[PDB]
């Protein structure tokens, strides 16, 4: 089997992407944030504290003939940005782009933090990291991909995120029309539960490539590119007036700037992030200070190849017995 679903930016900045997901019988379609940096499929629901729902579409398990309470199971998750959610668990039928999993754990939120409430466009998350990170207790649950894998034509999914445009998540096949040149594959460590890999270096604009190992994670659920302070300083030094602002929470730059590109290495291959992808717009409405899309990972504890990086590539998440990651230009 295979599946193919379009993923759409939630706003004009590509802050996140939503993908429609069918849950239950008859189908309830919710727009979920596919997150290769976590491993829980959770939804706003009929159980979510009413004051914490503001415009989201909810899953109502009592209206699904295939929903079953997973008795005694609870979940609770905290994300890198400080947001969180928690609740109980149902199993139900879940379909993405025509690919169906029966008995998928659907984590029903009883509580969500303010960042989730405030984002009316995101009805929940669909985790695509390794199932070892799943938070369900006392019986850990599998991701949608893990459950689907055996049925897939090939044990893979791909992320093809758009810049200010829709893109695609495919399951079970590689669309050879969706990228240019060849795919370069690179080793993955699953030791921390992430799609963790080592970039071979970087360049700023038309500058020379610096060969240096940068361990980080491929994370579709993180908006920006978070890299070591040395790398980030070298980038922003090429933008007149750019500076790190403790009050704003990162590097800012004059909105009048033309940003240089940023290149990262994948083995001997190179992925180029155009300068425009690194512009996250005014820090506050009408400001002439703009927020940068490359930020320091110092104090996160891990480097994160988030959407800014991934959307410059066609990315293969290879879940074969020894997982790997593939990157191609597009």
């Amino acid at each position: 089997s295979t599946g193919s679903a379009t993923t759409t930016p939630i706003d004009s900045l590509d802050d996140a992407y939503i993908t429609p997901v069918q849950i239950g019988t008859p189908a309830q379609t919710l727009n979920l944030d596919f997150d290769t940096g976590s491993s829980d499929l959770w939804v706003f629901s009929s159980e979510t504290t009413a004051s914490e729902v503001d415009g989201q579409t909810i899953y109502t398990p009592s209206k699904s003939t295939t929903a079953k309470l997973l008795s005694g199971a609870t979940w609770s998750i905290s994300y890198g940005d400080g947001s969180s959610s928690s609740g109980d668990v149902y199993t139900d039928t879940v379909s993405v782009g025509g690919l169906t999993v029966t008995g998928q754990a659907v984590e029903s939120a009883k509580k969500v933090s303010s960042s989730f409430t405030e984002d009316s466009t995101i009805d929940g998350l669909l985790g695509l990291a390794f199932s070892t990170l799943n938070t369900v207790s006392p019986t850990q649950q599998k991701t949608f991909f893990d459950n689907a894998k055996a049925s897939l034509d090939s044990p893979v999914f791909t992320a093809d995120l758009g810049y200010h445009a829709p893109g695609t998540y495919n399951f079970g096949f590689i669309d050879t029309t969706a990228y240019t040149g060849s795919i370069t594959y690179t080793a993955v460590s699953t030791k921390q539960g992430f799609w963790e890999w080592t970039s071979t270096g970087y360049a700023v604009g038309s500058g020379t490539f610096k060969s240096t190992s940068i361990d980080g994670i491929a994370d579709t659920g993180t908006t920006l590119l978070y890299l070591p302070a040395t790398v980030v300083s070298a980038y922003w030094a090429q933008v007149s007036g750019a500076k790190s602002s403790s009050s704003v929470g990162g590097y800012v730059f004059p909105c009048s700037a033309t940003l240089p590109s940023f290149t990262f290495g994948v083995g001997s291959a190179r992925i180029v992030i155009p300068g425009d992808y690194i512009d996250f717009g005014p820090i506050s409405t009408g400001s002439s200070s703009c927020f940068g899309g490359i930020q320091s990972s110092a104090g996160i504890g891990i480097n994160i190849f988030g959407d800014v990086a991934l959307k410059a590539a066609f990315v293969v998440f290879n879940g074969a017995t020894t997982p790997t990651l593939g990157f191609a230009s597009k």
